[PDB]
């Protein structure tokens, strides 16, 4: 379990490099380390830059249910311009929550750690999670996406139950 | 010591009302409570909405900044010059962000006895005054940040 970087660390602001070689022991190790870190923190997702690794690798999936997924070198294409506001938190921004507008429906493409292609359509929370994780790959944390800072604050204050 | 409200509380997001009557026991008690709370938290300033009181009262003092009670304030920039600087807030513990503020301002207001206050301030003095008065119009400093690359946890930004 690697330490999760916190907002303020310049490494969270970088644009991640694509993975060049699949099905390698080092990539398998990266994925294993990420799942260990994510599960330990009870996260719904994790991006490699969050543990200081500048590669386009994200994982996500939790039992609404989101499929357990390793997504590498991703691209996201919105199906429509419809957007929806939802509450987000981030392991790199502990103690806070913010309302973030995301696309309601997306197609996304990428590869697993064996280099097998992934092509999916997602909506709602699933789509939100993928957008949130992929944002980390271009050096974005959700406060960069917040438009209404009345809807940003400490979890304990926003949700006292 | 009154609790300092934390970001997310709707009371931090409102327009404060002016004080109508000066030199009252309730105003003296407010000022005392604010100073006790501020000092307990090691702050350089405090605004009444931060303890849930929606009135145009701020205090500050820490080129030392003079200890001041400023009521019903107005701020007028002397020039349009601005400078970016790191800010934190007792209502936003653990974080810092870069905020642009006017470099030079005049400000006007009253003390708790109703005596006028009229000053010119620059640099940090001007920054604290702008920061405190922003609370009176429902503004927390993350609302003034345009570039969140310059925002993060204090311990990480400044180890
Ligand atoms: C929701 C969009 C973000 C999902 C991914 C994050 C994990 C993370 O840091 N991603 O890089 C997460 O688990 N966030 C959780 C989160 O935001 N949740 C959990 C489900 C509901 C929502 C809070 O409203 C908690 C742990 C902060
Ligand atoms: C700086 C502009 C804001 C000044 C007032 C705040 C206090 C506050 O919340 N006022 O409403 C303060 O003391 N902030 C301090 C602060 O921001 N400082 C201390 C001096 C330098 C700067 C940190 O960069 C600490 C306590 C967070
Ligand atoms: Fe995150
Ligand atoms: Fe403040
Ligand atoms: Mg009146």
């Amino acid at each position: 379990i690697r330490e999760i970087l916190k907002m303020g660390d310049p490494r969270l602001l970088r644009i991640a490099d694509p993975v060049d070689h699949f099905d390698t022991p080092e990539l398998h190790e990266l994925v294993k380390d990420m799942f260990e870190t994510m599960h330990d923190a009870n996260g719904a997702g994790l991006a490699a830059p969050q543990i200081g690794v500048n590669l386009q690798v994200v994982i996500f999936g939790f039992g609404p249910p989101v499929p357990e997924t390793v997504l590498i070198n991703p691209t996201i294409t919105p199906v429509s311009q419809d957007m929806e506001e939802g509450w987000e938190g981030c392991l790199s921004v502990p103690g806070l929550r913010g309302a973030v507008s995301r696309f309601s429906m997306i197609k996304y493409h990428g590869f697993d750690q064996y280099g097998k292609p992934i092509d999916r359509v997602a909506e709602g929370f699933h789509a939100r999670v993928v957008q949130h994780e992929c944002d980390h790959l271009i050096g974005k944390l959700y406060p960069m996406r917040i438009n209404d800072f009345a809807k940003f604050g400490f979890t304990e204050v926003l949700f006292p139950d």
